[PDB]
């Protein structure tokens, strides 16, 4: 049941920004853990006296790393003569967040028809404004609601190349990495409580819920839901104690917890990636234990072959499915110091009309599968 | 000249310290980029609650990133009953100082005999107390002084494993990367004024000074001068704006402008680092233009051959000559966002009795040889 309730035109994920102490090492990090291009920066070197700012691409995904230097640099600029490329940037903001949060998503940024309305919209239903719409170079509009904890919906709308101020970074410094990944497919949130968040968010887009965890979640979808943000809240009383609640505590409250990317070879994404996780990029989940890929058989053997469940085992990667798609899926360790945000990678197989959104669900059923598979591996 | 003056016995550089916003990806950046095996850990997986510490390290090279958790976590603490494996270590100084500075060196850490008197001995010289004498584990002593800026010279002592309470990283987090690097040569600071920040290190260690630029410099020794220690200042009016009136601006003061690593075989280590300079590790300063390299058989011909010379040439290796021995050296670009810190790649090669230390000098002649091959080359 889709009722396309969507309170203004929305498009598809445009961007992850993610406030850093550092962008460069973060960038760089990222870069080589994930296989992504630097495409595009905004610093000193362009005129930036305010933030450094950094893209990575790979496909469609577009993570944007930034960080403050020092407010000396630009303490005579006033908003209307900034420097900053990003306009909603304020070094106090990002300085308390980072403090507060650590390493993490500042913005999910959504590409609309028109961010102007958006906003307007948004706000006139419930939004919490975070930065009014502004228009950059006459080309692009950006405005910021927040979306929970201190973490905002960014809108983005193009009259007619990231954003002005930007420029393409040169091909000395910008090596074509490439491990699959191509866009995202989801980003999610941990919150205190679910209801209000849910209310919330649903309330200022009209984004419509998409049909011992220690949680409980719901995902709310645009209206062809290609944009999905799921939310979780904690079970309190579990015996092991909630990821949720630990996020919370460690994050300092509500805020991003992971983003899902798809990639268009989730094998060949998986090998790139492990292949680097001694070596500066990220490290994955402990595997589950081989009773899981055995019981792969009779649950997808029906989707992926023998030769490929195995080549799932040796990487990894979990197996679920809906009534309409099987979901591959992998999730690494925390990106940063911190027990909070980390990455999954995803690949999606069915719901050809393209492909339909949330194809395959988002893993729910490999809760139980994994605990089913815990008792039968320890006999 | 040497007088062996220190007032207190010192060995060799023990570790240095960076402060982070997030200790995990800058310590992976780092490590792929230097060739640096991560070798203790001290974090929330170690019992500590307080602070994220990660080590890397390269032969005898040993660099530390640290970064605060939320101060909630240990909120219950005193400093009696810390979970902190380093005690000298402040959430508020440690968000200050990387706010204020960004990305840096907290402490340049020496061993000596008997941690107590030094931090004594200094401190009745003039040295500004840090962190007080504390022993870890009824094993090793840690005090620490300001040196300059926000950097603390820290001393360690062990009565007979980097630090208590840190634990070896397993096997399989830790790939065996080397890319050459074999230890810290020497540390080098940019100060505001040279002349009492000399009087006044030198007045705390009994250190002795070691025998259009747009800077003064000098550099403190120990009696064996195995522990090297440069200070900068700028030099105001020059046509071109000093870097180290740059440095100042954009670090918010005097701090650690860069770490000299010596290589046991630069041409490998530069081969390594240059190919992942876009790939996540370092880039170099722009390459000395060809005049350079044709100047360099009537200057170290002697020294290397026309294969070496041209060797250098094609990793952009700057070299200069004592009356000694010989230096080989390279920059990388700053190490983070601000144009602060940097890396220098060394090679030294002479003075065999061991290697005495500072043989060959710091290049201080490739300022005047660096000018003329512009000149030359323009040509
Ligand atoms: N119950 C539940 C439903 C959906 C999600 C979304 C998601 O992306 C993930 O968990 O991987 C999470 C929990
Ligand atoms: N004049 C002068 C003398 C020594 C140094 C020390 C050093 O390490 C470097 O510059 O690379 C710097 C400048
Ligand atoms: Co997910
Ligand atoms: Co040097």
């Amino acid at each position: 049941k889709n009722p396309k309730s969507d309170k203004f035109k929305v498009k598809r994920f445009h961007h992850i920004e993610f406030w850093c102490g550092d962008a460069t090492n973060v960038a760089r990090r990222f870069s080589w853990g994930l296989g992504m291009r630097f495409s595009a920066k905004s610093d000193l070197s362009t005129g930036n006296m305010v933030h450094a700012s950094y893209l990575l691409t790979s496909g469609d995904l577009r993570f944007l790393f930034t960080a403050p230097y020092s407010p000396s640099l630009s303490a005579g600029e006033i908003k209307p003569t900034t420097t900053a490329s990003i306009p909603s940037f304020d070094h106090g903001s990002c300085r308390s967040f980072f403090s507060s949060h650590g390493l993490g998503v500042r913005a999910v940024a959504i590409e609309v028809e028109d961010a102007e309305s958006a906003f307007s919209i948004s706000v006139a239903n419930g939004a919490i404004p975070s930065s009014p719409p502004i228009v950059l170079n006459e080309a692009v509009t950006i405005a910021e609601v927040k979306l929970y904890g201190d973490v905002v919906l960014r809108y983005v709308s193009y009259k007619a190349e990231f954003l002005p101020g930007f420029e393409r970074v040169e091909d000395a410094s910008s090596f074509p990495l490439d491990y699959g990944i191509r866009r995202l497919d989801h980003a999610v949130g941990n919150v205190p409580e679910l209801g209000p968040a849910l209310t919330y968010v649903a309330g200022f887009t009209g984004f419509h819920q998409f049909a011992e965890s220690g949680l409980n979640s719901a995902v709310l979808a645009s209206n062809d839901e290609m944009v999905l943000l799921p939310i979780n809240e904690p079970v309190h009383g579990t015996k092991r104690k909630s990821q949720i609640q630990t996020y919370l505590e460690h994050n300092e409250g509500a805020g991003l917890q992971h983003l899902a990317l798809m990639s268009e070879d989730i094998f060949r994404t998986l090998r790139e990636m492990r292949k680097r996780s001694s070596i500066g990029g990220f490290d994955f989940m402990p595997s589950p234990p081989p009773t899981y890929y055995q019981n792969l058989k009779k649950r997808v053997g029906d989707v992926l072959s023998d030769d490929q469940i195995k080549e799932c085992e040796e990487l990894g990667i979990l197996v679920d499915r809906d009534d309409q798609g099987t979901l591959l899926q992998i999730f690494t360790k925390p990106l940063g110091d911190r027990p909070t945000i980390f990455i999954e990678i995803i690949q999606r197989v069915g719901c050809m009309m393209y492909q339909s959104g949330g194809c395959g669900g988002f893993g729910k059923g490999n809760f139980s599968e994994l605990f089913k598979s815990i008792e039968e591996y320890e006999k």
